[PDB]
């Protein structure tokens, strides 16, 4: 039982990050295929962004972008998760091909969304995001207990998609890290892994360049560590995850976990025999 690999396409960000104008499908669809090449088991297609002061798009645009990269990666064969918090687009994406539905909102954002999930019986991720204002979806909470919080939370939305329908063997679920979190929140969170994992509930751990490990790395000046410096620590994350337990991990650099992953590996058999 390896860990899953999910390679992160999002097709706002290939499209427009370094300026173009267009929305070009044929570079996230290479970007898809470049990311299964590299090792990935999973390539989590999304088209839109939560972060503040991100471009703010309309769902139907949403889907528009989404759906012709999927159609062009499922008929590769690949294996795709929809990154979208919106069940229409979730809808139109499974539609294209994809076979996970993966939700940082944990079904909270969208009433229709555990609907979707219960009649196409397909896995759903839930990521924990506690947002309960929405003109500060990103303010951390006052939490008593971050880690028991956040597994109390997950079960929570556990259990509204089994009432819901959704089989409980399809459901996956995910910390959040950096999502209305601190640097501290997370480091907790991912040192209790083991007791998330222990749920019976499949893990996905999310931290590919997040905003904590700019922090950990930052300069002698407090200066954070540039998202590009942060992958020789996602990779060792990924390494520490699935040593403890946890059924994915959804990075951009899928070649340097897949790397990662590799040493584990052959540490771990280097004295086996037969
Ligand atoms: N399940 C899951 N989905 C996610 N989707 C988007 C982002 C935002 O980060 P990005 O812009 O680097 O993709 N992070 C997660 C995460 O941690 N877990």
């Amino acid at each position: 039982t390896p860990v899953q690999v999910m390679g992160v396409v999002n097709v706002t960000q290939d499209s427009f990050s370094d300026g173009g104008k267009f929305i070009d499908t044929d570079r996230a669809v290479e970007h898809g295929l470049a990311l299964v090449a590299a090792g990935a088991q999973i390539i989590d297609v999304g088209g839109e962004s939560t972060r503040p002061g991100a471009t703010r798009i309309d769902p139907g645009v949403e889907a528009a972008r989404v759906t012709p990269v999927i159609r062009e990666l499922a008929a590769q064969g690949i294996t795709i998760s929809i990154d979208t918090m919106h069940a229409d687009v979730a809808r139109a994406a499974l539609e294209a091909g994809a076979h996970i539905v993966n939700d940082v909102s944990g079904g909270r954002a969208d009433p229709g969304m555990a609907g979707v999930l219960a009649e196409a019986k397909v896995p759903w991720i839930l990521m924990h995001w506690r947002s309960v204002d929405a003109d500060h979806p990103h303010r951390v909470p006052g939490y008593r207990d971050v880690v028991a919080e956040v597994r109390t939370e997950l079960l929570a939305a556990v259990d509204a998609a089994v009432t819901a329908g959704v089989e409980p063997e399809r459901l996956v679920i995910d910390p959040g890290l950096g999502f209305a979190k601190t640097a501290e929140h997370n480091w907790a969170l991912l040192h209790a892994l083991p007791d998330l994992v222990a749920t019976g509930v499949p893990v996905l751990v999310g931290a590919s360049r997040k905003r904590f490990l700019g922090t950990l790395l930052a300069a002698a000046d407090g200066t954070p560590r540039p998202p590009d410096g942060r992958e020789t620590a996602t990779a060792v994350i990924s390494v520490l995850a699935a040593m403890h337990g946890a059924w994915g991990v959804r990075v951009h650099d899928v070649q340097a976990s897949v790397d990662a992953l590799k040493v584990l590996g052959a540490w771990t058999s280097g004295e086996q025999i037969g």
